[PDB]
């Protein structure tokens, strides 16, 4: 590991327990550091062109500024972190604290604070300033969006009284006490969000002229360089038209639809609108509109120059351009879908340029000029390779890394006999082929993931393998990175492709000499846990043991936005929903299954789970259960290790 | 079994599935019946002297006398059936429908019907009126009490808008919904409970002035047979002292205090005052003050005339008087505390008149006149015998009953050496002893209970054995019906003596050869949940697996009105709580322990278990767990063969 590798003007950087290193070599050490501060540390970077960080310290945030070395401003947010974002200004930061959005100024060193302005004033349980919405799908990570040139900042209002909550009980006080989570459950009302400006200068806001359905989502939120209007990717309740929008920032009024997208399945908006270098008319779009994510060219008008990329592949990241805006630099899964690698194409399209030609996995970053690259890159039998570039050329290696259970690799055919799937496969320590071993399908099979790449390696896997367990893995259809055609045949039918293509990967254990085909179990979690759990029911005379964590049970109770994509509402799929109801088929558990779920988890409720145990008992059938009162979706951290030993102990109990 | 066995008039009765027989022999069918319905069946007796019952059907209650043959009235409570209290007049009806308490009258046969009453119309969530109170304890059973010629319905009122309520969660729903219990707990503040009398004349409502603390006990409301004075007995919040006042029913008006009874550790009144046949200044008071709960004969002034029955044995049951009042009827322990016997004793006292001399078991029913009495006995040796006696002389036997696992019963010393305390053993099926058998010591061990008595036989022991494990249970000291010495030595430290007392039992166990000292476990529900997770964590080398139901954890989370009596108040008794606080010894957890909870169970809040799990995540210890989500405390019907195959399964599998 190199702490930190990143750009910071046209220098690249990393720590080393005590300095800051700089080359393109300068030292910064935590000393020289110190003395500048007002009363190597941790910073988060704002502006990675300019180098500038935000420090987080008692008593406030302190900007920094790392070319200069120069303290920028303190920030005062009233001990709020989680919902920070900065203007690209640099001496403002947006927040959000019970309940409302507020705009803290930067005080300059020695010259007196002020008090940070409230952008609004009613928000409440139901109503929701300034954070995430819709779940989180669509790409939306946070609900603030500064204007380019911070004069202005879009926020999210989401009126979520309409959604009938669930309890989240927090068990730790004397008597356990309850807050409602505004979960919208498939086929349900959703709530209503709206997005509201505020203009810094005038103290106004105006809200987006959106419009009826108020159930639509607003999604990628996009400012034109020159501030004078929001684009806004909206997609409608079935999840199969998106349409990017103009309104005018001064008055919130909709200015023209630039272009739909339709599919017959979803369309599913992920990234917001790009803008080339120095132009307010030309920006790239990211679509997976041919059946593969590529980038194409528009003007605001909505007229398409050009589709940028294609192929029968995917760009996994848009990294940016060239300084004159005729090249783009991005990550993808052209030379393999088990691979990752950084090209460039002309923005005129045609031919990609492979700028990490290794055969593995690169993380790549651009420098803010775009005439270098950093470069981390990892192969099964590579560790760690970390390459400067100078684009074109010269690469300079900053550094590389050189019994354990043996990982196999391979493909498969899918259940259609055509389709290759790709499977890991992680032997028992110290295997002998002479031998017969209990093995666990480690299954997840969910859209946008992908558990099978070229890597090095979260080594759950490998504990099991030194049981004495061998532990496999396939990403069958339904998985991430092959296109839309090899995703998308789960429409409606969850589960069901899904498990077909996990039990091709039992056919080939099944072949192999040293497998006990009587010993067979599997674990997941999430979509894993809905998968480990359909797999015992349906296949239960293969899956002898099994353990599902936070498993999705019943998808009529899974949120409407991620939900209705892949399975249409409930009302629409009587016969589907029915079919992965897990619910209903609880009489079918003969082996030994445990499930796991944290209590206040907000991703699958608890209740999925409980209601399981519930249609076992009337079902008279057997399963085992565990109880993270204090996690949520996920254990994290040090319980982890309890985690894995309760989930390694019921194997080595039962299979 | 001869179903419902009880007396009418001067005849006991019983069904034989189409016929209701009487015997002093006549027949009454339920098509004879059936033909007097206005548009042999279940009901309930009101009034046994006149043989006045009630009869549950579709569209009402109809009220019906068998001595006569006729219809008495049908009433509309709404259906209502729970609360129902019916008027020793028999044409009244109160119960308590959407917070509020009413009284319908009977209306008879074609004669039209009138609308109910209303007595109270602000009940609510926080405001409870007409119910039972302060968890039940104290022998309060429900919150209605007519006056003896039904002139008044007294009525509790329970403000419990200061107590911080738990959240009980009903999963079924699409989206889980939660309801607020409002359980007091241990150290918090208490409900205040409030007297009302209504006046059915005037239509008037007084409220007792019983003044403060707000927070007393209000208990065994017992009303004057003139109906001028309503009797309470109140209990302070340590529980150590009862005062037994007199109220004036028209004012509400403190008319007297008649006695005061006072304990080193606690008192408990249980029972109501109850008058001398037609005697309005004379009553008998049950109490345990002097060690052994005995009848004690009062005026309405409060003067103690004299204790009636007494002697190092226990009062379990008063049946009544002759009808001079010169005789009381009771049953007790004075044979032995492994069995019950009727007795005679007169109210002058001195000695007492065994009725039912046979050795075991005796339940008996003295008729209205208390001329004869019903007995039901049964005893290792005998399965069921039901004997009908005209009191001296003349028993008339009406019915006698005639590979299992063998029971052993025994007596060892507690550990003070000194005290004997009586088990029961359910040898495995099939008992070799050249073999070695794992034993499962099953545990209650908490106030109020007693588990081995001389009784012919809920069979989870003999389902055990059946799967080749001994169960062995012994009456530890805290336990009851051996007098008050015995029971309080438990005060203020919960698990202590009882587990030095179940070791005992231990050291017995491994003291026979057939014993494989190495496979002991222990299972026990409730404050048997608490003892099989203290004995788990205290003698982690000796119990080796155990499964906990409804388990008390942490005693600072059970209701005020049970916990602070035998434990005091947690800010009293810092040493005592932390000792049997199991959350704080999670850590010593080395054996294969499952918890199991209804989710939505009142008595031992959910809280219990999940924190004990939480408390194991951070010490590193790893219980297994099963929740019903659907019961309460127990579970209860069908699903309690589910609940007996994961118990049971639990200890074939690790134990």
């Amino acid at each position: 590991y190199v702490v930190g590798l990143q750009w910071m003007g046209d220098n690249y950087v990393f720590i080393e327990g005590d300095d800051l290193v700089f080359n393109k070599t300068t030292r910064f050490s935590a000393a020289d550091l110190n003395a500048l501060m007002p009363e190597f540390p941790s910073f988060r970077t704002l502006d990675a062109g300019r180098g500038l960080v935000v420090l987080f310290t008692q008593g406030g945030l302190v900007g920094f500024d790392m070319l200069a070395r120069k303290v920028t401003y303190l920030f005062d947010t009233n001990e709020e972190t989680a919902s920070l974002d900065f203007s690209p200004v640099g001496d403002r930061v947006a927040y959000v604290r019970n309940h409302n959005l507020y705009i803290a100024r930067g005080g300059k060193l020695g010259e007196g604070m002020s008090r940070a302005i409230a952008v609004t004033i009613d928000g409440t349980e139901t109503l929701v300033y300034g954070q995430a919405v819709h779940q989180r799908e669509f790409g939306i990570e946070k609900g603030t969006f500064w204007s380019p040139k911070g004069s202005c900042l879009a926020f999210y209002r989401m009126d979520q009284s309409m959604v009938k909550p669930t309890p989240i009980v927090d068990y730790h006080p004397l008597e356990a006490e309850s807050k409602p989570l505004y979960y919208p459950m498939a086929g349900t009302p959703s709530h209503h969000v709206t997005v509201g400006i505020y203009h810094l200068a005038t103290g106004k806001t105006v809200y987006l002229q959106t419009g009826e359905p108020k159930e639509k989502f607003l999604t990628n939120l996009s400012w034109s360089p020159d501030e004078n209007i929001l684009y806004v990717a909206e997609v409608n309740r079935a999840q199969n038209e998106c349409k990017v929008n103009a309104y005018d920032a001064e008055t919130g009024r909709f200015v023209r639809t630039l272009f739909v997208e339709t599919d017959k399945h979803y369309v599913e908006p992920l990234h917001p609108l790009t803008f080339l270098p120095g132009s307010n008319n030309q920006f790239i779009w990211q679509s997976r509109r041919d059946g593969w994510n590529h980038l194409y060219l528009y003007d605001t008008t909505g007229r398409l120059i050009r589709q940028v990329t294609k192929g029968e592949w995917e760009v996994t990241n848009f990294a940016g351009f060239d300084p004159k805006g005729t090249r783009l630099y991005f990550e993808s899964t052209e030379a393999s879908p088990l691979e990752r690698h950084f090209y460039c194409i002309d923005i005129k399209g045609g031919k990609t340029k492979d700028l990490t030609p290794e055969s593995g996995m690169h993380r790549t970053q651009l420098s803010p000029d775009g005439s270098a690259i950093i470069d981390i890159f990892q192969s099964p039998t590579v560790p760690r390779k970390v390459t400067v570039t100078n684009i074109g050329k010269g690469s300079h290696t900053l550094l590389e890394a050189k019994a354990m259970p043996e990982i196999r690799t391979g493909t498969i055919m899918a259940a259609d006999g055509q389709t290759p799937l790709y499977y890991k496969l992680t032997m028992p320590l110290h295997f002998d082929p002479a031998k017969k071993y209990p093995v666990i399908v480690y299954v997840y099979g969910g859209p946008h993931a992908q558990l099978v790449t070229k890597t090095w390696r979260g080594g759950w896997d490998i504990y099991m393998a030194q049981k004495g367990y061998a532990v496999f893995t396939v990403d069958s259809r339904g998985s991430a990175n092959r296109g839309a055609a090899f995703e998308q045949v789960i429409h409606r039918r969850l589960g069901q492709t899904e498990m077909a293509d996990q039990m091709c990967g039992v056919d080939f254990l099944k072949s192999q000499s040293w497998v006990d085909a009587d010993r067979i179990g599997v674990h997941g979690w999430s979509y894993g846990g809905f998968m480990t759990t359909n797999l015992m029911l349906t296949h239960g005379d293969v899956f002898k043991v099994g353990v599902a964590g936070g498993p999705v049970i019943d998808w009529n109770r899974y949120a409407i936005m991620y939900g209705e994509r892949y399975f249409d509402a409930p009302q629409e799929n009587p016969e589907g929903y029915d079919a992965a109801n897990l619910l209903k088929r609880a009489g079918d558990l003969k082996g030994r299954l445990m499930l796991i779920h944290g209590a206040i988890d907000p991703v699958v409720v608890w209740q999925h789970s409980l209601l399981f145990l519930d249609a076992c008992v009337k079902a008279r059938t057997y399963p085992d259960y565990y109880v993270y009162p204090s996690h949520e979706h996920n254990v994290m951290g040090p319980d982890r290790v309890h985690l894995y030993e309760t989930i390694t102990r019921y194997f080595t109990d039962h299979l």
